[PDB]
Parts: structure tokens; sequence; C-alpha cells
């Protein structure tokens, strides 16, 4: 039936952006989405959570630091309003997507898509109808879905980020499976609102993907916040009894029964790869059930690309958009530039203090065989940190002794997730610590912490 | 009979930092300071003021968005406590300075220095003594002082940043002369604490040194705050009546009276150049009554350098430090790098929303015959901005069409002062919009605004 130069499956951060880039390159484009315009990110992930995170932060300040700031008076916080605001922000962002589609003359198709042929797509319109769509190129951005603990299932008390982020009421207590960004974030929010929070992690450290120093620090903050985190603990089963939930866990042989009114499943996310004829299109998967892809987001099938979480490279919004652009451009044959080693891409957990990082960890760089060089500067020695009321955290940078090329960056502190830009730019365009050390940073700011690390990397730090 | 390889006048940011770099380079160093160790910045400038801006920010967040965040109850902010914190933060930084002086084996000389020769310094010790010190090199970092309005004088109710920032009690009202960073910052603090603030600016724009777009925006914010700003108005005279101060001003060829309990004078700062025998050393001044220097902070006298506000290039703390390094490095004969066109150096106003900028403004870049290219991006289209509860402001970039080289950056919004690093690094190391547009930014962050501008600079944006 209808035909288009390019058709994207999914309107998440990766899908709607790849669609825009395709449109900007003069390519007839259409996007197929049945539910979430803006994907999980805008509707029930990035956007809404960051809103709640901010609310939780203020509850923290006007509580634990009220006296330190000369604040008096009895004050209370209604999570309901927090919830409502988060939904409003999301709602506004979603509206933006539809605007962008209209502005770029991108055709929207409201329904579920299924590959019938290598260049045909059968769509189940949300109105009940059904239309066939031919395409010379296709971009799969179907995202991913939360992976539950083997043997367990979702119920009224055992939920995923989705059902939890849409709850206007909070439980008296909760048990979170997974100490990843998403798990830590909910822990921060919930705890700040009076919910007893226990976080269980199979690996030996919270935020295991991060550098060991970062994990150790963020664990200090959470324990200080009142959150109970259990590492090297394995979740055996989750039994929802109605009045409460019993999660059996094991650690070094000993097994105990943890009970809470609710349990959030967040151990990981597995790409959505089944149910829409990926096999009929010819697209192959990986040993990890992820869509195989090359440096150009291209799949085993030439005209079919896979971007976003569906390829499991780095399940993060900005990555999905980045791959989307690389997908569209390469399709149009226009100038593009592969992202390269996806480990060099930035990431951040938005609890307070923030956790931001990129590249390899100290240990990682070592095992890799590089001539590792490390510099670490505490925020207790930063003026801005003291002025804002959060002197915690630090900036740890990793480079190679040869010419001083950055290998990675690991930060923890007040909104440090904004300090990554300079680092990645330098690593991507080969700017050594020597050049970084000659860049003047405004005073007084958190960024100065980076400047000192640049100095400690090259020669000696000044204000330390 | 004491002699040193290098002698530093003034212990402000540039001073003590210069002394530090010198020591690190194995140079016998001594620093002369009679009053403020850490200079105006750590004692009554940067440091203390930033802390006060943080308290004011929290007062603004509550009084205006308390319900928007679901905060219920009535609280009170005690400025006296805010004041006490600012002093603690300050004394902490000062104490740190002495630490670095000892750590680097730098000799502290407590007293006022006066030149007698090009290699001899007479010192009026604070203990009443009077000794002399010789040197092979000298670094003049005597900072600046408040330039009063012609014909006016200081008094009990007519003060400068020093008396103001050091007062624990607040006035019922105040008139601030000068809409520069310092003036605007004080307005914000005082207003948020219940004071009736009126700011008078000779020029037709607040923050006239910034880009017109930024000035307009910041002017709108302050109006909503309740701050009265009179631009294109000249202060004719200030009469301290004891129980009331009268400020005669002229706007539209018509003189009129403005009255308040106090009046802050902050129209500008003049480099400290007299009273310490600069002529005895034979150091020349510019037509602006500032110590002349070359790209290496070198004065007309070969072994005499001047850094900081004293040279009036760019009166800021990071600038002073950066110049100190170049100075000390040049003396020691170590590899260095000139800062270059000081106009490209970053600056920021720490009121909320912040104001951050660097390089040329749009109009300046045009007047200088550049093939100007601009890219603006609003924060209302930024996910993080909504999450934080302040989508106001924007990011304006200006570049040259030749190769997409950056000429200037002008931002306004939530703590945007932390977003300059990437921009100045690129401008300093010939990275263009094209390389900048290929740098992925963590989502969702304020820095994503930069990323959009980069795109709209190389061609077309994405989320707008
Ligand atoms: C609570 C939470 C917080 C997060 N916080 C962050 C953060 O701070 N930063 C960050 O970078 N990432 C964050 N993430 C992750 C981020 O949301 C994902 O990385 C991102 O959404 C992936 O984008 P995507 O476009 O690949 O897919 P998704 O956004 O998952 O979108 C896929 C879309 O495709 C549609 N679809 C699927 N199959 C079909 C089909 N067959 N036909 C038609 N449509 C289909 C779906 O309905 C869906 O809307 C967070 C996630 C969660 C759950
Ligand atoms: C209220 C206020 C807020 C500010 N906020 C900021 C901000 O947020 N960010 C920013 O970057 N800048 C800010 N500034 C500006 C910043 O403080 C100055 O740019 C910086 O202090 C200049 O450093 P300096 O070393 O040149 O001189 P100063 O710090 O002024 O120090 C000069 C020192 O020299 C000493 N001295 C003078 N003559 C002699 C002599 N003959 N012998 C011995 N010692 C002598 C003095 O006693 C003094 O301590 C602010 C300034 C004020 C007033």
């Amino acid at each position: 039936m209808t035909h288009y130069d390019v058709v994207v499956l999914g309107a998440g951060p990766g899908g709607y952006v790849a669609a825009i880039r395709a449109a900007q390159l003069g390519l007839s484009t259409a996007i197929v989405e049945p539910k979430y315009w803006g994907g999980v990110c805008l509707n029930v992930g990035c956007i809404p959570s960051k809103a709640l995170l901010r609310n939780a932060e203020l509850v923290h300040i006007f509580t634990k630091d009220a006296k330190a700031f000369g604040i008096s008076g009895e004050v209370t916080f209604d999570y309901g309003i927090a919830y409502d605001r988060s939904r409003k922000v999301a709602e506004g962002r979603v509206a933006g997507v539809h605007f962008l589609m209209k502005k770029n003359k991108i055709t929207e198709i409201h329904g579920y898509g299924t590959f019938a042929d290598a260049n045909t797509l059968l769509v189940d319109l949300n109105d009940g109808g059904t239309e066939s769509v031919t395409f010379d190129n296709a971009i799969i951005a179907t995202g991913s879905s939360t992976r539950l603990v083997p043997g367990t299932s979702l119920s009224a008390n055992v939920v995923t980020y989705e059902e939890q982020i849409l709850s206007r009421e909070l439980p008296k207590s909760i048990i979170i499976a997974g100490a990843g960004a998403i798990g830590m974030e909910f822990g921060y929010v919930l705890k700040n609102y009076g919910v007893d929070v226990t976080i269980v992690e199979f690996l030996p450290r919270a935020l295991p993907n991060e550098d060991a120093d970062v994990s150790k620090e963020i664990e200090k903050q959470f324990k200080k916040l009142g959150v109970t985190i259990l590492t090297a603990t394995k979740v055996e089963s989750i039994a929802d009894g109605g009045s409460q939930v019993t999660v059996t866990v094991t650690k070094d042989g000993v097994a105990q029964e943890l009970k809470a009114e609710k349990v959030l499943q967040a151990i990981g996310f597995a790409p959505n790869v089944e149910g829409y004829g990926l096999d009929k299109a010819g697209v192959a998967l990986t040993d990890r059930k992820a869509i195989g892809v090359d440096d150009y987001m291209r799949t085993n099938v030439g005209h079919i690309y896979a971007i976003g979480d569906v390829n499991g490279l780095l399940q993060l919004a900005h990555v999905a958009e980045a791959q989307g652009v690389v997908a569209a451009e390469t399709i149009a044959g226009a100038e593009t530039l592969t992202l390269g080693d996806h480990r060099m891409l930035p990431r951040a957990t938005f609890c307070q203090p923030n956790v931001a990082s990129f590249g390899l960890t100290e240990q990682q760089a070592r095992n890799e065989g590089y001539d590792v060089v490390v510099a670490k500067f505490p925020f207790t020695a930063n003026a801005k940190a003291h002025g804002v009321g959060d002197p915690s955290g630090f900036v740890k940078l990793v480079a190679d002794a040869k010419h001083g090329e950055l290998l990675g960056g690991h930060l923890v502190g007040h909104d440090v997730a904004e300090l990554l830009p300079e680092l990645t730019l330098a690593q991507r365009w080969d700017l050594t610590a020597s050049e970084l050390a000659r860049n003047v940073h405004t005073h007084p700011t958190m960024s100065e912490a980076l400047q000192e690390c640049f100095h400690g990397l090259v020669g000696h730090m000044i204000n330390f």
C-alpha cells in the first residue's frame, strides 16, 4: 500500500529523532507507534523521574539542612503534587514530539507494526484498521522491556518502574531488586518521602558499572540517607501475599526472608525482539537476544537498521538519539561519523549527589594494558561545592601517561552530570590533559574540580 | 637582609596562586599582604557572596514555588544565619590559603609593600616594624578598589560591597548604583530577603557588558522578583541624611529624587596603582590608569609582572589565577601559553537564573566584520530544565560562517555557569561547530541545550 523512503518502528528518543534527521535530509519518512510517543523516556522514564528526583531533593534540603540554612517552621511535602508535576512535565514533552513530527512533514501511523516482508510492514492501526507499508529502508527502534527475576512474576505488589512511576500514593516500605541507576534513583525518591527502602544487588557493589570509588561513595551517601543496600545478595523468590511481599534472598550460604508492602523489579532490561516478524524480515539477533548491528547501526540485512535499546549497546536515551542520527545519515548517504567505542559515551544517575562518568574505569584501564595515570580531587576543596551546601563527592579522571589522553572520567557531586561535556569532547577529538589544563574555568564553579584534575594529571595541582 | 627570586604583592587569587606556581618551579618565593589573605575574592567577594546567593535561591524557591512542589507550611529564613554561613565558608577558604603557603614553602610577609627601586621593596610590617626586601623578579597583584560616583562619598549609609557583604543586619530598603554582576547579585540576595531594592544603571541595559538578548531576559526576571531597575539613568549625587539617603538622578532630561535607608555603590572598580611607589619601580600605566602588560603579564620593566584586576584586562578571579600562572611560568622559564584575547575568557553572574558567557556578543561579532551565524535554544524545550522547575532562559551561540568557529557564547538559566567549559575549550583549541555537534551529551541535562545550538549552527537543530 503506502510507500516511504524510510519507515521507523517506534517513536522513542531514538525513533522520533532518527525520523527527524531523515526528514531533514529530504527523505520521505513515516513513524509507527501504538502507545508511547516519546517512548519510555518521555512518558514513564527519563523525564518523569528527573522531576520526582528534584522534588525529593528539596524535601531533603528543607529537612536535613533546614537549620543550616536558617530555616524555621513546620513543613510537609505531598508526594501527590510531585507525582502530578512529573506527569505534567511528561505530558508537555510528549506534545513536543507530535509538534516536531508535524514540523518535519513526518507521517505518523498510530498502530503496531510487524514485518511481513523484508521491505513490507503490516500495521495494526489503533482504530482497529490495518494497513500495509512498503519501504526502501527501515529503522527499528522498538526499545526494550524490564527483565524480571527468574521464576517471579508481576503482581499488584510486585511492579516495574512503569507501575511505580505512575503511582500517586506511596507504600510504607519497599524492596528494590537491582542497584542500577533506575534502582538507586527510585530509592532516593521514595526514601526522601518517608518510605522504608531496601535495595538488593547481586553484584558486590551498588552501581556496579561505575568505578569502584564511585560505588563506594554513593553507598556512603545512601546509608547516610537511611536506605538499606544489600550487596553480594541473590534474590531467590518473590511471594506476594496481598498484605505484604516476601522476597527470599541468599548471601554466603545464609538465607533470610525480607518482607515489604511492595517490591520494584529493576535488575535489568531486555530488548523487545519478539512479536513483530523480525524473522520474516531476515533481521538476526545476538547470543544475548539483542539485534546485531555494525558501527552504522546496520543489521545483517542491508536496508534495515536497529537503534536505541533494542540493540543493547548502551541502553540510554542520548545514545538512542545519537544512533538514530547515525542511522538516518548513513541511509541518506550524507556526512556521518560513527560513535565508535560505546564505552566512551557519557552516563549519569540523577540522585543527589549525582553520579556521572564516561569511558573506562581505573581498574578497567589497567586490565586493558594502558599506562594508567589517575588524578582525584575532592569537592570538599571546591568553593562552589561549599557555597551550594554539598561538599561531598569528588572528580576522578583516568588518562594514559604517553601523551595524556583521557581514558575515562568518574564524578560524584552536586549536579556533576553537567560537567561531562568537556571531557568527552576532549577524548573524541584527541585533546590531551595538557590542552585541558590550559582551559580557564569560571570561578567559583564545580567545573574547577576538573581543572585541578587536569593539573594533577599534567604536573601539580594549584589549590590543593 | 632578605632576598627572594620572586616577590609577590598582594595575596588575592592571582597573587597567592602566582606564588604557588613559582614555588612549584623551584623559585624562592615571598608574598606580601597586610589585610586580606585570599584577597577580596575569598574574604568579601566571590566566596561569601556565592554562599549568600545560595540562601537567597532557596528562599526564592519556596516563597514562589512552594505549592508547585507540594510544599505545605509556613517557614522563615533568617538572613543572620545566612550571613554566618557565608563567613564560615570564607574563613575556610582563607585558612586554606595559608595551608598552601606553608605546603609550598612560601614566605608570608605581613605588611604593606612600597617600591624604592626596580628590585627593592620596602615593607611596612603590621607589627610596627619596617624592613626591606630585594628580588630578581616581582609579580604585582594589588587588585582594584570601588570606583565611587563622581562627587559622592562613602558614609554610614552609603557603602561599598565590603561594608554591605559584612553586615549581618539588613536595611528596610536600598538603592544600588550600577547594574553589573556585583550589583545585580546583591539585588537578588537583598530582594529575596524582603528588602526593597532599586538598581540604577547609567547605560540603557542591565548587565550592559552582556549580550542584549541576555540583558533583556535578566531584566524580565528581576522585574518578576520585585526588583526595580532604572536604566539610562545618571546618578547626579548621593546625600546621606542619616535616617534616610537621597539619591538625585536624571532620566529623560529630568532630575528626580530616589530615597532609601541605604545605598550600595558598585558602578565599577579602579586598579590599585598609587600609594606604593610604582614610579619608583618605573612601571608604566595605560591610558585607563591600569598597569600596562604584554601577553605575558610583563610590564614595561622586564622583571616586573602585573596580574589580576590591577591590569584591568578582565577583573575576575579565574582570570587573575590564570595570569599568575603565565607570569610565574614565564619568570621560571617553563613552557607556558598566553591566555590570548581576554574577551574569549568566560564569566558568570550567580543570581538565579545564572548568566554565563564568553567571547563576543552578536552585535560585537558583527561590528567586527565577521560572517556571523547565530543559534538560539530555549530551555522550555529542555527536559532537565522542566524537571528542576525552572525552564526559563536560553543558550545563544555565535560563530563565524567560514569554518564554524565559535566567536561567542551567551547563556541564561539554571546554574548555566557550569556549561561554559566545552565552549571555551573548543574556541581555545580551534574545534568548530562541526566537531562540537558530534559530541554526545548525557540526557537529560542542561548541556543538551548546547548540543542543539551546535546542530542549528551546522545546519538544522532537532528538538525545535
Ligand atoms: C525509570 C527510568 C528512568 C530512566 N532514566 C534515564 C536517564 O536519566 N537517562 C537516559 O539516557 N536514559 C534513561 N532511561 C532509559 C531510556 O528511557 C531508554 O534508554 C530509552 O527510552 C530508549 O529509547 P528507545 O527509543 O530505544 O526506546 P523506547 O523509548 O523504549 O521506545 C520504544 C517504543 O517503540 C514502540 N514499539 C515497540 N515495538 C513496536 C512495534 N512492533 N511496532 C510499533 N511500535 C513499537 C513502543 O511502544 C515504545 O514506545 C530510563 C529508563 C527508566 C525506565
Ligand atoms: C562582591 C564581589 C563579588 C565578586 N564575585 C565574583 C565571582 O563570583 N567570580 C569572579 O570570578 N570574580 C568575582 N569578583 C571579583 C574578584 O574578587 C576579583 O576579580 C579578584 O579578587 C581579583 O584578584 P586579584 O588577585 O587581582 O586582587 P584582589 O583579590 O583584589 O587582592 C589584592 C590584594 O593586594 C593587597 N595589596 C594591595 N596593595 C598592596 C601593597 N602595596 N602591598 C601588599 N599587599 C597589597 C590587598 O590588601 C589585597 O588583599 C567579585 C568581587 C566583589 C567585590
